Order: structure tokens, then sequence, then C-alpha cells
């Protein structure tokens, strides 16, 4: 019943996921970027070398200027601009139309990116994490308090892009197998607890607090997987180990340095699979989450159709704890189950994969413990 709703999602290789919406009147379509790393729904104001569109608040008859000044710095850029509250609708998504908080981006630094093709950002993550400060109600928020849509909504995220944004329910036809589910510890971003690590069936015996250390959380806007500093060093040496049948620059493992193959020679066979256990709903219980090198290895903007796919190794190191970003979600069909505190992972239909391995959502597994693997 949610097929409207398939397939609209788009992006470019490498620069973000993103949903048409309209907002103010009479109507102003914009690009906006799926982000489940931060709560605040803004979007370009002003022309900007990046922009081809923008807010045009003047041209707007429902526009409500709030009056007061926002700044947002992420962990990758930042902006500044007014906040106000305007009616916004999702074309592709609920049919609905809510007035919701809006931020008015007037500047900014290194936050868009050229050719990405969206215009704004639509922050899914909750109210404590919003900005200026908790008082300023999330875009999903508003939606939920005026309408009858149900508190959830899941990203079916196609790298190469498109994929599915499906709001207010789940779509069967976006994943195989049975869906998963992890707990939500904390509604702020949406962070979970990873309690094991193995590279290729291979634990990384590390103390599970490690992996969470600091916090965990999902988000649809950060490009790769993140990992605390001693995890990703082990990380690196457990895979480096596991494709030991070619060598690569140490700048390789760093994202420093690419390295290209000839159309269709890639050779995938010799990296390691990856394997996350994250707790389950049930005591003593988890389940794990299997990604390809498909999926850790990202393909880095073409020449022009050259016969060379250059690729990047997307597992970064992180000071502010795990990230499970487009790396870990482009392989699953993830459920953002606000109504029952709980993020859902299912194989997904259109993940990247060859005849020889595929990404995998398997459970369950006995994992004691597993309460004294999240950072108090
Ligand atoms: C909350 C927010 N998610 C906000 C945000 C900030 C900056 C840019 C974006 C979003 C655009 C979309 C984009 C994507 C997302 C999926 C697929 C493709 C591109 N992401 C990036 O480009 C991006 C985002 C972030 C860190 C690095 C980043 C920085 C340094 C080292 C490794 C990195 C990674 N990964 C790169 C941190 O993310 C955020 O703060």
């Amino acid at each position: 019943s949610f097929v409207e709703m398939v397939d609209n999602l788009r992006g470019k290789s490498g620069q973000g996921y993103y949903v048409e919406m309209t907002v103010g009147s009479p109507p102003q379509t914009l690009n906006i970027l799926v982000d489940t790393g931060s709560s605040n729904f803004a979007v370009g104001a002003a022309p900007h070398p990046f922009l081809h569109r923008y807010y045009q608040r003047q041209l707007s008859s429902t526009y409500r200027d709030l009056r007061k000044g926002v700044y947002v710095p992420y962990t990758q850029g930042a902006w500044a601009g007014e906040l106000g509250t305007d009616l916004v609708s999702i074309p592709h998504g609920p049919n609905v139309t809510v007035r919701a908080n809006i931020a008015a981006i007037t500047e900014s630094d290194k936050f868009f990116i050229n050719g990405s093709n969206w215009e704004g950002i639509l922050g899914l993550a909750y109210a404590e994490i919003a900005r200026p400060d908790d008082s300023l109600e999330p875009f999903f928020d508003s939606l939920v308090k005026q309408t009858h849509v149900p508190n959830l909504f899941s990203l079916q995220l196609c790298g190469a892009v498109g994929g599915s944004m499906i709001i207010g329910g789940i779509d069967h036809s976006l994943y195989t197998g049975s869906l998963w589910y992890t707990p939500i510890r904390r509604e702020w971003y949406y962070e979970v607890i990873i309690v094991r690590v193995e590279i290729n069936g291979q634990d990384l015996k590390m103390d599970c607090k490690e992996y969470n250390y600091d916090k965990s959380i999902v988000d649809s806007g950060t490009t790769n997987l993140r990992l605390p500093k001693k995890v990703f060093e082990a990380a690196v040496k457990s895979i480096k180990a596991a494709s030991s049948t070619e060598k690569f620059p140490d700048g390789f493992w760093l994202g420093e340095q690419l390295v290209c193959w000839q159309a269709g020679t890639t050779p995938w066979n010799i990296f390691p699979v990856i394997s996350l256990y994250l707790m389950g709903e049930v005591t003593n219980q988890s389940f794990r989450i299997t990604i390809l090198p498909q999926q850790y290895l990202r393909p880095v903007e073409d020449v022009a159709t050259s016969q060379d796919d250059c690729y990047k190794f997307a597992i970064s190191q992180s000071s502010t704890g795990t990230v499970m970003g487009a790396v870990i979600m482009e392989g699953f069909y993830v459920v953002f189950d606000r109504a029952r505190k709980r993020i859902g992972f299912a194989v997904s239909a259109c993940h990247v994969h060859d005849e020889f391995r595929t990404a995998a959502v398997e459970g369950p597994f006995v994992t004691l413990d597993m309460e004294d693997c999240g950072y108090n």
C-alpha cells in the first residue's frame, strides 16, 4: 500500500540521499538531504555557488518569521540562518501537510556539496540534539503530533543513487528475510549498542565498551562506517591480514589513497566481510549484520566514463563514537521504529552483492552482559 513512496530518494554517488519537500504557499519544492544524525529541518534560502535553487521566504504567504537566529555546527561543516515556520509537504511521502519549524540558511561553511543536487537537510533525530535547543520541535515530531501518521519511518538506501523513505510504515518489497530489531538506547541521536565485531568470522576480541565508547549511532547523513580510534586500528589490522593476497599502501586504509581497477575486475573476493553484532530485544539475545567489501569500498566520482573503477576505503576513525553511516545502511532496509523505541535491519532488495557472497542479517545469538557494553 506504500507503493507511491517507493523510489522517492535520489542522489549522486557519495554525495547524499535526498527527498523532495514542498514548502510555503504557493509551492516551493526543494531537494532535501535525509539525515538521521541531526534534528533540524533547514534549507538554503539565499543564492550559493553550489545551489541550483533555494527557499524564497518573501514569496511564501504562509511563512512566519520567528525573529530568532540559529547556528548549527556539524561533525562536518556548519551553517547560520533564521528560524521560522511554514507549511511543509512531501509529494512522494505521506499524504499530509504540516506546519513545521524551518531554518532558512543564509550562510554556510563546508556544508553544501558541489554537484550533490540537494539544497537543504531534514534532521530526523530527536529534539534533545536540536539547535538552538530542545524546544525547537523537529519535523518528524510535528508530523506525528499534527497527523495520524504512525510514529515510524524506514530507509532503503541503494548505493552505486536512489532508494526509498517509507513514512508511516514498512514496505515488504524493499527487503528479504526477517527484520531484526535492536533497542534505541536513548532518544537523542538514534543510539544503539554494538556487542561484538568480527572480520571474516574472526572476533576482534576487544572489550565491547570500546565499540560504543562515547556512543554508537545510525546516521544516514554520514558516508562511512566511523569507528573509535582504538577500534579502527584493530579493525584495520585484521582487515589487512584477511586481504593479504594483495598489498595496499598504508594511506589506502587511512582514506588518503585510492586504488583503481580495470572496469569489472575489482577482486571483491580478496576482501573480508565485516559483522557487527547488535543488542537484541530479548535478554542475552543478539543478531548480526554483515557487510561486504562492495559496501565499505566506495566508488569515487568517475573521471569521464573511463575504463577504471577507483575506490576509497570507507571505514575511518572517529573521536565522537561509532557512526554507522551509508556504508552500513546501503546493505539493508533500516526501520526507525520510534513508536517502539527500536531500529530494525533486514537484507535490502537493492544491496550490491556478487554471486559468491551477500550482505546478511542473522540471528539469534547468545551474548551475555550486553548491558555493560554501553557508556554512561
Ligand atoms: C549530522 C551530519 N550527518 C550532517 C552532514 C554534514 C556534512 C555533510 C552532509 C551531512 C552531507 C551528506 C553526506 C553523505 C551522506 C551519505 C552518503 C554520501 C554523502 N555526508 C558527508 O559527506 C559527511 C558527513 C559527516 C562526516 C563526514 C566525514 C568527515 C571527516 C572524515 C570522514 C567522514 C566520513 N564519513 C562526511 C558528518 O555528518 C554530519 O555531521
